[PDB]
């Protein structure tokens, strides 16, 4: 049944990986064409019988913010861009227009007057104005998690299922700096037919353009049946402006631009400039621009050609409407009357194109090539790789992936209730995932905009947090309350949520301390959830004004806790030193919550007037030469002080690591008998070149390897508990922090790079592990996959996004670092692991951008890094392109990415309070995740709908006996099921409906859409 994607290597045409070993990236002057060849044709190919079908398809590439904002945009250009299409359109029938980003789309046809939205559905409805893939943006494909991807395509669809009644089945990615595999296997999964791309390596366009190798049935590097295939069109240029669209000169292309003659302030680079098309000028144009084409034609196997005609935020003017227009038209009705040029051109859609390429294949006139791998790192030119926004502006890309979370937890907390209007429940959820799919932009999440743009970005995401927690404590207050006393203010905040990793500590004093006193309140309720969709232990930490505080579950079972110091970090501009200060007002309180699967649990901290049984206290040392004294208030234990060495700590069973003097990891070991394996910290910098091309957001242009941090005699912060314990240290620009649970550890990292210029901090882990060349990273959170180190490319070329984790193995030994947030990343060297933290940069990369990166402010990074034998491991083979997470590993990431929520009860006593919800749901296999719970309806509706997104990922078998668990089916989540149905990923269409109700799990691998329908 299920396909196995470890044991299986699939036999592709071109497999990128293979094709990078085979190629030597020469960047040679290839003529008009720069980065090809000089393109010949046999006049004679095309004749009555057999013609060249062209179609010209207009386009205006509309960025959701960049150098504005949004709405700045849409106030200046795109308003009247739409505005224009619509008239022009209307009043001139052969005229075409595809459109992508429906965040703009929305926000005009909702501000249009009646009269004008029929005329709008008129024209689409009739194909003139065609949407092409219909996402809210067009996502950046390298830091974007896969669970937003979808999230911003399903916002867009949906917007266009229910006023335009369309769903597109083509995908149009022009701009994002290079593509992911994870873009056809969400697409395919959601009815899409058909996609195109731009920005892929020049070498690569070169190598796949001799082999007619362009177009190509890209399925995933685990497919060996290719039932994940989706067909997709590279184009071969190296823009998707006017230039380089109608053939390899753009000093010919550029004469066809007719926004170029001078009025709207453009002109032609390469000094030739458009001329109105006339009768006495129409045939030497025409020989000209067939000449283009037929060039452009020789790199395609069929007699249909696609010619795109636009460039960013065109078609805004009437007169511009106008002036494109009729000139072409004048050249359409020469060409398709001079049978010697055997053409028949003509304005066209996206999907037309498609429909008459696919048309040509079944005349058995062409068969496409086979096709797996990605496109990362894009070069647009000579060693200009792309992989420096792999990091750019890091404080957003974490955020991002905070808010990915609470939008999960807002849904599925929400969903369990239908809720009255009266709740702003829907209204609050739009919001949210509205701001998050906005940031997924290609200028948003990749941290390419200018200051004041990213700076809306945060605000936006920021209400949208604001919105979630609304929805999660509401929700919470519902979920927990003895039905008949549930009295609800849907304006009250009944619970306020607690978050100990965003913004962060030393980021912002954010968190609110739970008070505790013998004369105003003795005790309170805390409440845990659990998205995920399996009983989870996880430690949970809270501020209490009193050390003397134990923990009880609503059975009134004392729970183990541990009371440590609130500990924060300065820079001492009086003394030069970065050192740690202790509350004398706050403290810690840290115990194991257990909480059922997409459930909540309830406990209870009370104070007491001395140690409690049940609660123990952590040792604490201060390593440094020249201490001076650090009280804590209440604290039961002082503190310790002494001059730096090397320490060890062991937490529980769990593994014992070993410390620098300096407060670095330099050895793990796992177990009582076993080896101390080296494995060390460090921390160092790049910088930027002095002559020549400059590093910037987009890129990564090193002056040589990276240089050590000079740490000089760092204060060094030990904590010792029986639940926790952690090695702190303040280096120059981050205070880096090793915690210890019983586990793999979890490393976090203030970074702050303060006023650095031109410098690049990067964190690098060494190790003796025998892995040549070969390193491992994931795509969108979705899959891991093969990566090496090619020492015939420069430095920077060898980076690649680390959008959730990479690891390093050798026949014996792993080590995988994840990550709570997307950074970029390498394996420069045998043994060795490396991440971006930050970077400041005072030039501008003459990308567009028009300014260097100088905003940076403090972000908390955070990882888990796991070490672990497989030798045992079942592995693929050599020549898999693929790897594999331990279930160690993967539960390591979902720590990370979608930990425990928190939340406090805010008013003094909590009437009808319970203990649990969600005992009795099916705790899934590991490797299953419910990745999305949405209600699709509002409450009104007589038939209630519930949408669930089901991902199962591949684990390897190492050995471990598989214990027994539940099956879940998720259409019996909810009582009373009248309906299961399989739908596309975007819950948009029906495909199966479902023997029983059940809904099936799925296979590894795969993602799978269950609506149920419930009566009410
Ligand atoms: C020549 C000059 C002015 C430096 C320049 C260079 C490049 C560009 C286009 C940049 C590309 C790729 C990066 C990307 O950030 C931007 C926006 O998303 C916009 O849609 C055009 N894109 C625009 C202008
Ligand atoms: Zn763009």
């Amino acid at each position: 049944q299920c396909q196995d994607v470890v044991q299986d290597v699939p036999n592709v045409d071109v497999q990128m990986l293979e094709l990078y070993d085979r190629m030597s990236f020469k960047d040679i002057d290839g003529g008009v064409w720069k980065q090809g060849w000089n393109i010949k044709y046999d006049p004679l190919k095309y004749n009555a019988h057999h013609k060249l079908k062209v179609f010209v398809v207009p386009h205006s590439h509309n960025d959701p913010g960049w150098i504005q904002t949004f709405e700045e945009y849409y106030q200046h250009d795109t308003k009247h861009i739409l505005s224009n299409a619509l008239r022009h359109l209307h009043d001139n029938p052969e005229m075409k227009f595809i459109w992508a980003e429906i965040s703009y789309f929305a926000r005009f046809y909702h501000d249009l007057g009646e009269n004008k939205k029929l005329q709008m559905k008129s024209i689409v409805k009739n194909g003139q104005l065609e949407f092409v893939t219909g996402g809210w943006v067009m996502p950046d494909e390298a830091n974007s998690h896969w669970r937003n991807v979808l999230l911003q395509l399903t916002e867009g669809q949906t917007w266009l299922k229910q006023f335009m009644n369309v769903t597109p089945t083509a995908s149009w990615a022009i701009d994002p700096f290079g593509h992911s595999p994870t873009m056809p296997y969400i697409l395919q999964k959601s009815g899409f037919k058909n996609m195109l791309i731009q920005r892929t390596h020049y070498s690569v366009k070169k190598e796949l353009a001799q082999q007619r190798q362009l177009e190509f049935l890209w399925r995933q590097i685990w497919d060996n049946k290719g039932d994940t295939a989706l067909f997709t069109h590279m184009m071969p240029f190296y823009s998707y402006d006017i230039p380089h669209t109608c053939g390899p000169d753009p000093k010919v292309c550029c004469q066809f631009d007719f926004k170029r003659m001078g009025s709207f302030g453009l002109s032609c680079p390469w000094k030739v400039p458009p001329r109105t098309i006339s009768d006495q000028n129409v045939a030497a144009r025409s020989d000209l621009l067939v000449d283009q084409w037929k060039k452009k034609a020789e790199l395609y196997r069929t007699n249909v050609l696609l010619i795109p005609l636009g460039d960013d935020f065109r078609f805004k003017q009437n007169t511009e409407w106008d002036v494109q227009r009729v000139n072409y038209e004048r050249l359409f009705e020469h060409i398709n009357s001079q049978a010697h040029f055997n053409v028949q051109a003509q304005f066209g859609t996206l999907q037309e194109y498609f429909d008459a390429v696919h048309q040509a294949e079944r005349a058995g006139q062409a068969e496409f090539p086979t096709l797996s791998g990605d496109f990362f790192t894009y070069a647009d030119r000579s060693d200009n790789y792309w992989s420096g926004y792999y990091t750019s502006r890091p404080y957003h890309k974490r955020m991002d992936r905070v808010l990915m979370h609470y939008v999960r937890a807002a849904e599925m907390l929400s969903a369990w209730h239908s809720w009255d209007g009266m709740a702003r429940i829907e209204e609050r959820l739009e919001q949210a995932r509205r701001e998050l799919s906005l940031f997924q932009h290609h200028d948003g999440i990749t941290g390419t905009a200018k200051t004041h743009v990213v700076v809306d970005y945060e605000q936006r995401m920021q209400e949208a947090l604001k919105a979630c927690q609304m929805v999660m404590q509401q929700s919470v207050y519902r979920l927990l309350t003895k039905p008949s006393i549930y009295s609800p203010d849907f304006s009250f905040s009944y619970f306020t949520l607690d978050d100990s990793r965003w913004p962060g500590s030393g980021v912002e004093d954010s968190r609110t301390t739970i008070i505790l006193g013998e004369d105003i309140l003795p005790s309170k309720h805390v409440v845990m959830h659990n998205t995920l969709p399996h009983w989870r232990e996880q430690l949970v930490d809270f501020y209490v004004s009193s050390p003397f505080v134990s923990v009880t579950d609503l059975a009134n079972n004392p729970v183990e806790a541990q009371v440590s110091p609130v500990w924060s970090w300065h820079h001492d501009t009086l003394t030069k030193t970065i050192h740690p200060q202790g509350s004398t007002t706050k403290y810690r309180i840290i115990f194991k919550a257990r909480v059922p699967p997409m459930g909540l649990a309830t406990y209870v901290l009370t104070i007491s007037d001395s140690k409690p049984e049940h609660t123990s206290y952590a040792s604490n040392l201060l390593l440094r030469k020249n201490p001076t004294s650090l009280p804590l208030g209440q604290y039961p234990e002082d503190v310790k002080f002494g001059d730096p060495r090397e320490i060890s700590l062991r937490v529980g069973n769990g593994p014992t690591l070993a410390f620098s003097e300096q407060g670095l990891l330099k050895s793990i070991q796992l177990t009582q008998d076993s080896p101390h394996v080296p494995v060390h910290f460090k921390f160092l910098k790049y910088g930027v070149r002095s002559h020549g091309d400059r590093s910037g957001a987009y890129l990564f242009l090193p002056n040589g390897p990276a240089s050590p941090v000079e740490l000089g005699q760092p204060v060094v912060l030990v904590t010792k508990g029986k639940l926790e314990s952690s090695v702190s240290v303040g280096l120059p620009s981050v205070v880096h922090q090793t915690i210890m649970r019983g586990g793999a550890p979890e490393i976090r990292n203030l970074v702050d790079i303060g006023s650095l210029d031109n410098t690049e901090i990067v964190m690098r882990l060494e190790t003796h592990i025998d892995s040549g060349d070969i390193f491992y990273t994931d795509l969108n959170g979705l899959q891991f996959i093969k990566r090496r180190r090619l020492d015939k490319l420069p430095l920077q070329a060898n980076y690649y996004p680390i959008p959730s984790g990479m690891f390093i193995e050798d026949a014996n030994t792993r080590l995988t670092l994840l990550t709570g947030q997307p950074l970029g990343g390498s394996s420069l060297a045998s043994g060795e692991l490396e991440i971006m933290q930050d970077r400041r940069l005072a030039s501008d990369d003459e990308r567009g951008l028009g300014q260097g990166v100088l905003d940076n402010k403090p972000v908390l990074h955070i990882y888990r890094l796991v070490l672990e034998k497989v030798n045992n491991c079942v592995r693929p083979s050599k020549l898999h392109p693929a790897g594999y997470l331990t279930s160690a590993a993967h539960k390591a990431s979902q720590s990370l990415l979608d930990p425990l929520d928190k939340f406090i009860f805010a008013e003094n006593e909590w009437i009808g309070a319970q203990g649990q919800f969600g005992g009795d749901h099916p705790s899934a296999r590991e490797d299953l995740d419910v990745s999305v719970m949405r209600r699709l309806t509002k409450s009104s509706a007589k038939t209630q709908r519930v949408g669930y997104v089901l991902h199962r990922t591949n684990l390897m078998q190492c050995g471990t006996p598989e214990e027994h668990t539940q099956k879940l089916d998720v259409c019996h989540l909810l009582p009373n099921v009248a309906r299961c149905e399989r739908t596309t990923l975007t819950f948009l269409q029906n495909l199966e409906h479902l023997d029983g109700m059940v809904a099936p799990e799925v296979c590894p691998m795969e993602t799978a859409a269950y609506v149920s329908s419930h009566s009410s």
